[PDB]
């Protein structure tokens, strides 16, 4: 699966990647990290899709094996990177699929790349109201030089919800212990700026000049009022449908990844037959 893994010059800066070159029918498959971990985060979900379709990584700026610090940049960037590589590739049509945060980047990709290019996305487990303290606490933390640590170690808390689940753990503990404060700082400062300036995920999506299938796929938060949440979202824009997922943790690519797969399948399919 290292046996994928590419790096490229992208404007500026070298910028890892995955890419399993598959020859088959479009759209491709544009798996996208969220903030402070990479490729590594989706490679149980990539074993799933690796025979069927095409499956692309990109890892943002300073993001990879081998982390490094580089200067400010945001959602709009990370937008411009990934569809700089799709350039590259020669790729035409994408599905992108994005993990938390991650969302930021499919949505605006969605619109600058367009109905035609882009014309459905999947969301996981990504935070679809605007934060609750406890979060607004968790990204206050993050962007904090003396604090930032703590604030990582509450939201793993949060992420692995009372259990011990094994690959979650390794992702956290070892995939992304290499990453430090200039990644979780800005992550702290580019989400609680998304919200800020676009409302939440929601308004956002609602907000886009050409509306098209979305699917919210996720398992926490795990209280009937966020299923509500997206009930009723889902009740006012024929475009939007959730499934929960019902898996441990934050992360479904990890701990669910068939489930995952089924549903990145079925909008592929959808986009096969028109």
């Amino acid at each position: 699966t290292d046996t994928y893994l590419h790096e490229t010059l992208v404007f500026d800066n070298k910028l890892s990647y995955i890419d399993n070159q598959r020859d088959t029918d479009g759209p491709a498959i544009l798996l996208l990290p969220g903030w402070c971990h990479d490729h590594r985060v989706y490679k149980y979900l990539i074993q799933e899709l690796d025979a069927d379709f095409r499956v692309i990584v990109p890892n943002w700026r300073g993001h990879g094996l081998s982390p490094s610090e580089v200067p400010d940049f945001g959602y709009q960037e990370q937008v411009k990177d990934a569809l700089e590589i799709l350039d590259q590739l020669g790729v035409e049509t994408f599905l992108p699929v994005s993990h938390s945060h991650g969302g930021w980047v499919l949505v605006e990709l969605l619109e600058q790349a367009g109905p035609e290019r882009a014309p459905r996305g999947i969301i996981m487990d990504w935070l679809m109201w605007a934060p609750k303290p406890d979060f607004a606490k968790s990204l206050t933390l993050l962007k904090d030089p003396e604090r930032w640590r703590e604030g990582t170690h509450g939201l793993f808390d949060v992420w692995l919800d009372g259990h011990d689940e094994k690959r979650v753990r390794h992702h956290l503990l070892e995939e992304m212990a290499d990453y430090g404060y200039d990644c979780w700082g800005r992550s702290g400062r580019v989400i609680e700026d998304a919200y800020g300036r676009n409302g939440s995920p929601m308004q956002m999506m609602a907000n886009l000049t050409k509306t098209r299938p979305i699917r919210h796929i996720f398992s926490q938060p795990t209280e009937p009022e966020y299923e509500k949440i997206n009930s009723d979202f889902a009740e006012q824009h024929p475009w939007f449908s959730y499934a929960k997922l019902g898996g441990p943790t934050h992360f479904p690519a990890i701990d669910v990844p068939d489930r995952a797969a089924v549903h990145i399948r079925e909008f592929a399919t959808a986009i096969r037959q028109g």
